[PDB]
């Protein structure tokens, strides 16, 4: 039987993240929490048709919420919205995870935890760092939650193919562009690194592959934009979430994933094939990645880096810009915590 | 194949509804519509890596949301804040489903209209009132979705199984339990009237019945008091109705639908057997009731009445006491049109 808790159940990912995990048949108990609202909307999710016992909590059953867990979906955090800054909205989001990560580490240590929180790049160190610290880091069981970047990627693939002959465009399937498409890297801007593995597919973009680059790169101030700051992309943050959700939980349940190179932000030295990976990226000592992973029983077992091993020129730039801007990152998160 | 427009897509249905239309394999174009915040909904959604393209609309522009759209979704209608009249918020309502059932009769009146907003046992004869005025009502086109009593039904019916006898409980799937119930009539208190079709769970159930038959009847309400009047089911509402309108949309190709008994809130007079329903629930001039039909191409084609041939005692009773408040219920509808 497996249990699934959400951390930030009520916010703008949280709510729809609530209901795709509802629509899993791979779960068993659905906790939902929050500061505010859990009750009424695990209220409202328990009448679904699908079989899972679902219940939201309040701001004080934090404990009861992770009791039992195998997989804690951390979606909590402040929104982008036009009077905040990125750097106040980092250290918000830095103190909620954290104290979320904390409540993990005491009530619910063996859990796979799924990071879906803003910026993924420096949060994810706050929750390692946070696990080090309390005794109860496993790294296989950290992932932030970078699924988001695959899901653009596949989509735009298309979009600018459709575009530039419709001939390719109108034979591709948005729902299966994962076996043509891979991204790895950072969550956010120049830190994400959109890999065709298909390479017919880069000859025929022709100039219109920087500018599918770009797009996955930038696909989070797309929709700020579109929604005049008072907003960024939940729904569809949401629905990658799940996804990724419903790969680990499939991994639970001894069946295969149905991504093709399933990335997430991991933590490469506590992992097999980390320090290849570091080499591959170009530098020794940076501590995470989102790379291609390979789940066992719901924990990261292994890293794929394959990718990595036939980069085009192109892709090796992208690759060196990224882990430039990345490290940064990493550290931002980590002096935050640790100073 | 279809296109698909949401009336009313930035409200607390209609956004998580918007999300699961997006996820149909069965909509081409997805089309979002409000009096705010629908381009940057539709565009959020825009992409997520389902075939479907999805642009939003703003206020001015539902024209270009109906063009040649063949299903329109409303969802559209007010949130309950706590101080919100039962009159006064059907008022509120009655005029957004005028407003923009006369827009659909003016830009799309082929169009499959799928009333979501509530009181569906008023607003669908505010609906069907509004287009007869116009000349454009096919009685085909239009239905009060009701699908989310069926959901409860089958949900409830595991749960309270599973409450007094777990062994049989535990081998019920609650998404396929409309092979085993059936819902019919209002979809509104007492106006609900749950039928279960395999007699069998109606033993296996004994004295539990009346409180599951309760517990559909009063499913919403039950929210309600658990927002303690700050909203309603909003995410169970978009789950329904994405649901009602995947059958909606499976009718354009050559598929059985999946619901067995699958029912909406129809205009009996304008269909086949309606008359047969207007006889077997016992008011011969009752001009809608939620009742088991047969989609043709998004259309209802016929009513199917067989569940009202087989009734059990209790539930003719329940009949009866149904078509007594829910005449009222069609009446005020009627006379904030006809008067």
């Amino acid at each position: 039987m497996v249990k699934v808790a959400i951390l930030g159940a009520s916010g703008g990912v949280g709510q729809p993240l609530s209901l795709l995990l509802k629509l899993s048949p791979y779960v068993s108990e659905l906790a939902l929490y929050d500061i505010r609202a859990a009750e009424g909307i695990g209220k409202d999710l328990s009448h679904i048709n699908t079989n899972s016992s679902c219940v939201g909590y309040d701001k004080d059953s934090i404990e009861n919420t992770l009791s039992n867990a195998q997989v804690v979906l951390i979606p909590a955090g402040v929104p982008r919205k036009p009077g905040l800054t990125r750097d106040d909205l980092f250290k918000m989001n830095a103190g909620i995870v954290k104290s979320l990560v904390t409540a993990v580490g005491k009530f619910a240590p063996n859990a796979r935890i799924l990071v879906i929180s803003n910026p993924v790049n420096s949060l994810v160190p706050i929750a390692v760092e946070t696990l080090k610290k309390m005794g109860k880091f496993k790294p296989g069981n950290v992932m932030g939650v970078t699924n988001l970047d695959l899901v653009r990627a596949e989509t735009f693939l298309v979009d600018y193919l459709m575009l530039k002959n419709p001939k390719i465009g109108q034979e591709q399937d948005k729902t299966t562009m994962h076996r043509k498409v891979t991204v790895i890297g950072g969550h956010s801007g120049e830190t994400i690194i959109p890999i065709i593995t298909d390479k017919s597919l880069v000859f025929q973009l022709d100039k219109q592959y920087e500018h599918f680059i770009h797009r996955v790169q930038f696909g989070g101030d797309e929709i700020v934009k579109a929604k005049q700051g008072a907003g960024s992309a939940t729904l569809s943050m949401a629905f990658a979430g799940a996804k990724f959700a419903e790969e680990v939980l499939r991994s639970f349940h001894n069946e295969k994933p149905e991504t093709e190179s399933l990335s997430a932000f991991v933590y490469l030295p506590g992992l097999k094939n980390g320090k290849k990976a570091q080499q591959l990226v170009g530098d020794n000592s940076i501590e995470y990645f989102s790379l291609p992973i390979v789940l066992r029983n719901g924990s990261v077992v292994s890293i794929d880096t394959s990718v990595l091993e036939k980069l085009s020129p192109r892709e090796e730039q992208l690759v060196n810009t990224a882990v430039k801007e990345l490290r940064k990152n990493i550290e931002k998160g980590k002096s935050f915590i640790l100073d």
